[PDB]
């Protein structure tokens, strides 16, 4: 990973970041014993491989909040740590790869169109979708799952349209047996995200959007540990006589 | 390491700490590419064993600043990462263990008395001293050095007095081939501390003090990378006809 950043830019960032953390220590009167526990917890986070996990929960939302300022199209949200590139391409009407156990779950039929800022349908558009199974696992981050379970890249039709069938996502618990869990448990926090879809939607000439979609009424919608849910990203699916949940949502991309 | 800290206390600390870091991201418009470099640098700090190093430089001074509020005796300073307990006991008049190469250095003769807040000399008092060699190495953090090089615990006399001979400390460069060095180099910073002695001074019934002493006129006195030097802790040694540097400094301890 490389950035553009000038020494002068880094210096300024570092100075208020360090200055703010130091202000918090003074404000709360952080003690030597607390400093020692903090130092061991940092070490533990690294040893536990939880930097991506911790940062995406507690920091990423601010970085997307920045990116949001320059965007006029559909609201973005955090990526989180479980995106994988090159998920297998699928037709504009399709179902995600899934296991026999996933076929037990109420299906979700997600339809819509990828457009520009004026609502024109975009040719060449792609919808990359990934999400957790009903057990709260992501493929490629769970040894028992086939590697593309609930992952694909949907090739939208000539008008930018898609119809994607998957399983209805369920609330997502952040892994709690590590340092991050310890940190949340230790302040009587709630290690939970509302049920969600992750998406990256892209089109030639357009800026891709990384976002997430949630479900009206869902548990943890008003208390996402990642602070990443937005009102604009809440779906209200309707259940059909086939027992499936149907919902349409359009993507609106900014120019590149 | 354990603290007392209540969940409610942790929650409040975490909230303004996270809230402040998030404020800095928004203030500077931290970009996705910068976020990725930050995430890899955190990982690098852990992999490099540099948590103690980084925190003691950039964070500890604030934690001592808190502790300072409740103290009336001699100014404290940061401990830094190189204190070792149980350094070999020495008489009230003594010289620190050192190598033949250290005997090449101009000697420093450090005298004084350990007292209470009213200036009464304290019996039972101890002065634990450690500091870098002229090459900028600390024993036990440099494979070539004998383990107590420039380390001891001085047993002060019945009146709390000591006379300790050592070598004149020289400016201290923080280790720069790791993530911390990278971080400092990347903002055109200065990876240097002024020459210093580290001390922990203790007496029965009294609160120990962890502090440091520096040298009038010394390089980096006005630009310590650790932000840890205090005007009150600056020695002005006088050179005798024997070529040695003499200085007296008294310790004034708070009640326990
Ligand atoms: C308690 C500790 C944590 C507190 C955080 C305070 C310090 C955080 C700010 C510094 C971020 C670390 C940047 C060091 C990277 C060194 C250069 C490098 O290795 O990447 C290089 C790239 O070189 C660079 O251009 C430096 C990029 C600097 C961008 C870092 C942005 C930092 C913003 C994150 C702050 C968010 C929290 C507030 C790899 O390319 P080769
Ligand atoms: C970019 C990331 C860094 C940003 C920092 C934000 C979070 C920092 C604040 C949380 C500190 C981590 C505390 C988690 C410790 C869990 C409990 C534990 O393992 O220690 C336990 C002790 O259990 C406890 O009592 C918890 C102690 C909480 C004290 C932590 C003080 C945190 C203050 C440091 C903030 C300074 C920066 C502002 C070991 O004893 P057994
Ligand atoms: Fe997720
Ligand atoms: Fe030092």
């Amino acid at each position: 990973a490389t950035a553009d950043t000038s020494p002068e830019r880094l210096a300024a960032i570092a100075k208020d970041a360090l200055g703010a953390l130091n202000d918090v220590i003074l404000k709360h009167g952080v003690t030597y014993p607390e400093y020692r526990v903090f130092k061991q917890w940092l070490i533990d986070v690294g040893e536990g491989g939880e930097w991506p996990l911790f940062l995406d929960v507690f920091i990423e939302h601010s970085v997307e909040e920045v990116l949001a300022r320059s965007r006029k199209g559909t609201m973005g949200s955090i990526e989180g740590p479980y995106y994988i590139e090159n998920s297998p391409e699928l037709p504009s009407k399709c179902t995600d790869p899934m296991r026999e156990e996933d076929e037990k779950i109420t299906p979700l039929v997600f339809s819509g169109q990828v457009t520009d800022l004026d609502g024109n349908g975009l040719a060449g558009a792609k919808v990359e979708l990934w999400h957790a199974d009903n057990d709260g696992y992501y493929s490629q981050f769970a040894p028992h799952l086939p590697e593309w379970n609930l992952r694909g890249t949907i090739i939208a039709d000539e008008e930018g349209r898609y119809e994607i069938t998957t399983i209805q996502p369920a609330p997502y618990q952040i892994p709690t047996d590590g340092p991050t869990g310890q940190f949340i448990e230790a302040q009587n926090g709630h290690p939970w995200r509302p049920a969600h879809l992750h998406l990256i939607v892209s089109a030639p000439g357009k800026e891709s959007v990384t976002t997430q979609l949630y479900f009206k009424g869902g548990e943890w919608i008003d208390s996402d540990v990642a602070s990443a849910t937005k009102p604009e990203l809440i779906l209200d699916p309707k259940t059909g006589d086939d027992g499936k949940n149907y919902v349409t949502y359009n993507f609106v991309l900014d120019p590149a």
